[PDB]
């Protein structure tokens, strides 16, 4: 269904550039269920407040048989760019994150090259904006977990480690590198993000 | 005088180990100047309250002609075993680091595995107990600042960027590996670190 879901991105993106409410309402549908199973990690998700339209949006995907990534997106800093730019990152986040890693020899993730790959490609689709975008990166063997926030907040909990971040430089501009970076060692987190657009909560667990 | 420094805390030992107003008399004297320029770096650094015997205790040193790096003790966890601790790190400290980077062949500092280094020089010099710590490293022309604590409590501002960190694992245990890593790419920024012993803020800009 990912597999699939990916095919309708591909097909109808046309289509859901100029219909604003299409666009929006598949992001809605799109949304992680409350809870699942990934990469031998339990991942709960839910908005703090219960809503219709989407504010800031979370994808949660494998990357491998044990490391997963997830990105969070404030789409209403951009309005509907920011919906096609969360729906764009649904489709190419995970796939591009792969591709770095299969020629890092240790795949050894570079979150912050990561984002700057992820603003060409909002400029190369014509996504003109602002996008207050937050990404992690989790091993479920190695254990570490890795953040990185170009305009958003979040908090951190670990149990042993409490981290609060506040990022003020979005993603939209030309020459920012994004280069903040908190990494972490945990066996299981609690993570919420906020922007303007809304508040989430994320939390992992081994299965 | 930090060479000098160093020759009477390796002379003296035997003596502030049986000593304890020695030790703490010591220990306030080396306390950072004021403001300095270490590594084309301005170095700003003041406790936040006006106080005589020593709490939260800091030591900062270049690494080379463009890097430096730093410590920051609470001495009151552990008593005199915590001034001795403070004491010793600001004799071998700067020098273990130094070590670590000429076997690393491009200089990529690993504070995390310093602070199992310390762990051990810890239990090697007899001084039992729990000692809350924070370490950073800076380059001057990389703009890389690197922050780990073990059992300290930070705000990190940059600007763009604000971090706050509360690491609950203090130095003295045996098998802890303290692997938060906090990364940050500025050219100017304001610390403030505490814990139960105080409080106080360090502050860098370029020359």
């Amino acid at each position: 269904s990912r597999v699939e879901e990916e095919e309708r991105l591909f097909r109808d993106w046309d289509a859901m550039v100029d219909n604003p409410a299409a666009a929006a309402k598949l992001l809605q549908e799109l949304q992680p269920p409350v809870q699942q199973v990934i990469s031998h990690c339990r991942v709960n998700y839910r908005q703090l407040v219960a809503a219709d339209k989407p504010g800031l949006v979370l994808d949660i995907a494998a990357l491998s048989e044990n490391d997963l990534a997830f990105y969070c997106l404030d789409v209403t800093r951009a309005g509907h760019n920011g919906v096609l730019a969360a729906l764009l990152l649904r489709a190419l986040f995970n796939g591009l994150l792969q591709e770095q890693l299969a020629h890092q020899n240790q795949r050894l993730p570079e979150l912050g090259a990561l984002l700057k790959q992820v603003n060409h490609l909002l400029r190369q689709a014509n996504l003109p904006g602002q996008f207050p975008l937050l990404v992690g990166y989790y091993h479920r063997e190695l254990k570490n977990l890795i953040l990185v926030s170009a305009g958003l907040n979040a908090t951190l909990n670990t149990g042993e480690h409490q981290v609060q971040i506040s990022n003020g430089v979005p993603l939209g501009t030309l020459g920012n590198a994004y280069l903040n970076q908190l990494s972490q060692r945990c066996d299981a987190w609690q993570c919420q993000i906020w922007g303007t657009g809304g508040r989430l909560r994320l939390m992992l667990s081994a299965e």
